[PDB]
């Protein structure tokens, strides 16, 4: 929209644009997902979203995505950045944040089409959004989990330099799942991070954040 | 979205084309609330949103449509049209129903930028949503409110056949306010029907509501 | 309890108390209901709780009760006063409202067990709220509604002067059902009491309410 | 109540007995409340409770307790226990868990009057719900959080053998508040219980669970 200034926020790397996805971007998201997310053996989210049928998963993926953008508040917030390779869609790094400006701690959420995995976008991506918290949020803390069984989302993590921060346990379609719980202060994000990451059109954005 | 038939729905008048808001809609209706909706010393929504900054006008506006495209279900829907003049998006005619299989009824709400009042365009888009309605929903009953100090939605109503169906108050902005509740039978819809509506891109949604 | 004044409120006709229901009384409520409310064959209430199995209605009951109790806000009220017999709990009165202070509008809703109806306690148990609401919150106007097929309810809304206020349709049970709904106002109210109501121990509640 | 079959578990020690609050050891859990919980100086509570006024403390307590009792579902419960000493009730042992049956995972919240802490009291119903959890509910783990500054809740869990689980951090009352987590499995609660404890009319709610 040109009427929300957080739409002309685009964070940039040497592979990568991140940026709140437009009607156009959701649409390709859309396509992303249809191609396929993960092998259907596997549930690495908290919500089952990808078992949704193929007819359902459009509309369900839209209305996801307008409630996360239409529910910025200062005080609870979710940030759902399209990841671009070449102005393609390839996958989401969200960024949220309950509290921010007293907390000064954001976590996060990620997903990439099949094809594009292993490749390293998924570290770069989340290397990508944590500078935007630390450089430009002034963040202090980040934090993410990953189900012991999605391994990936673990050696993402770890490779950004988060530490272990405990276990936790959750319903996963019908069955226990263990999720293990990662910790980044701004010294381990910063004597761990080798990725050249730039931000633009944030100026106008900074006071909807605190 | 390609990705949601809803948005190939058309509904036109001699005068008017009505749509599902696209990003581009939306922010054309945000461009004119901006050059005002209604005189200031009335207030003719249960929600005061037109009171809203003009900083903050453009999210809440954004935020609600979402909310509204996001929300729709078979049994609890809001169909925020945009209504289009020339090429601009001048207001909005919503249509909205809960349980609507069963209760094959509907009840409305309106706006039109300032500029773009008494033009009897109210009543055309009335017409256009109760055909909307009561030719391709297969609606039974359309219902609608307008507060006592708010003529031109009564006289729209009374235009399109509608019959008194009872008084209510609320809070008005930490005033009460009376309102007038009308009704529209298909039978009586049809006696005072005078405007030409065509619906077109409608095959494929019909689904969604049944 | 003995930690919230509304407890000491009590309502007193010729035959009935009317308060709010203590422990104990819930309990004798549970037992009214578990005797039964209703013939089967019907449904007078929006939500048909009474299709709970006998198992289930007891929690329920609570559950129900406790939310409305704990649920008191000045502009956001539900009384769920229980009917008084012989000092033994027959069924409930309710009195309700959003926005009191502004709308100065209250609605009502009430069921007494089976072998309880016909006697006169519905409309005796109606006149004793009207009065509470009019005399001693200063509502301006009552409303109710009832099901078409529900002519008990009707009856005692004519008889305590209650007039025609519109019609509704709602899912009933995955069925359409009419609903017509009533207005008293203030002046109509003091042309058709013919109960004689007392008040007790509502002094220190007043500041709840305004 | 005698409809609600949860109100017959009984959770007794040598010193102490838990019990789902009556309607009158609500009304002692109040009395308690307003002789003081916390130095005043301290926040111990996520939520601030307890800075509302005299006035307001009584019925914001029957309101909380109220939709705990009345939000019990099985996969979204809380048990907010009364502790009774010498057969007054003196502050609350909570056990809540969303999703059990598949989890098999509990949490917990407490808090006793002023007077009645540092007596091994806290140690002792800390013991009483986790020999109920694991004992009688089947549970595999039990967390609980304390915030950095409340040194008699991390004392009461590592006297029961909780392990280190990680860091949060949360706004409190509109500054930043470090929170550490704590971890207990089945096996290092064995390992770890000396508390002698009885469960007695858990028989009748045991399907309740599960
Ligand atoms: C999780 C991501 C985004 C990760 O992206 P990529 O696949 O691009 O990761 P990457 O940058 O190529 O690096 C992946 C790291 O994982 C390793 N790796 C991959 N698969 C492995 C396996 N089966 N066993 C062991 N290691 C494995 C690679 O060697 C590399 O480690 P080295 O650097 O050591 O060589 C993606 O795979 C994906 O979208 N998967 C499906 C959905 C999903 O799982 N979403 C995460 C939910 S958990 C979550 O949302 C929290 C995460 C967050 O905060 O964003
Ligand atoms: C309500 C509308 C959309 C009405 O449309 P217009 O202003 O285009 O009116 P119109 O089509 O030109 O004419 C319709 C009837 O209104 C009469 N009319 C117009 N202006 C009038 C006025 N100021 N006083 C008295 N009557 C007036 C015309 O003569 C005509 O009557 P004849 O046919 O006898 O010649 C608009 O006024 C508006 O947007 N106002 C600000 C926002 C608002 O009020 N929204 C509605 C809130 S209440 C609501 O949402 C419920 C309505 C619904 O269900 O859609
Ligand atoms: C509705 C009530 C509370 C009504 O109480 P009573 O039975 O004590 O009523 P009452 O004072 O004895 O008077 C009942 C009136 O009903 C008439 N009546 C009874 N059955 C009738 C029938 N089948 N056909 C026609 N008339 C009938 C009687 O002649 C009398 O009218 P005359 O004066 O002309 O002789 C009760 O019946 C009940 O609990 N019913 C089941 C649950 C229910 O329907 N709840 C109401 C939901 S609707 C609602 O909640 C809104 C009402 C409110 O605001 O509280
Ligand atoms: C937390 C409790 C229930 C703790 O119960 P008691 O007071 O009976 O404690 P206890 O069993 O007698 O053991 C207390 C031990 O705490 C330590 N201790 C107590 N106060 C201390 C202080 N100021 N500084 C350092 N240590 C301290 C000592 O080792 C002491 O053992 P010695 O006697 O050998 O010296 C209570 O203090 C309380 O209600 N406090 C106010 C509200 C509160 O803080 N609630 C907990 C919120 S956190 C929460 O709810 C999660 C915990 C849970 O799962 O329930």
């Amino acid at each position: 929209s040109r009427h929300w200034p957080l739409f002309d926020l685009r964070i940039t790397t040497p592979r990568l644009q991140l940026q709140l996805p437009t009607e156009e971007l959701c649409d390709q998201l859309i396509d992303t997902i249809l191609e396929g997310v993960h092998d259907p053996d596997r549930m690495p989210f908290s919500v089952p979203w990808t078992r949704a049928s193929r007819e359902d998963l459009p509309f369900n993926t839209l209305s996801h995505l307008w409630q996360q953008l239409a529910g910025f508040k200062r005080d609870d917030w979710s940030l759902p950045l399209a990841v671009l390779v070449d102005g393609r869609a390839v996958g989401v790094q969200a960024l949220s944040s309950k509290d921010f400006p007293i907390t000064r701690q954001v976590d996060s959420g990620s997903w990439l089409g099949l094809r594009y995995q292993g490749h390293g976008y998924g570290t770069e991506m989340r290397a990508a959004v944590l500078y935007f918290a630390f450089a430009e949020l002034e963040a202090q803390v980040a934090t993410s989990r990953s189900f012991v069984d999605n391994p990936a989302s673990i050696a993402v993590s770890r490779r950004n330099g988060y530490r272990d921060n405990g276990l936790d346990r959750v319903a996963r379609e019908g069955a226990m799942a263990e999720a293990l719980l990662f910790r980044l202060t701004r010294d381990d994000w910063q004597r761990h991070r080798t990725v050249e990451v730039r931000v633009d059109g944030f100026d106008r954005c900074r006071p909807l954040f605190g």
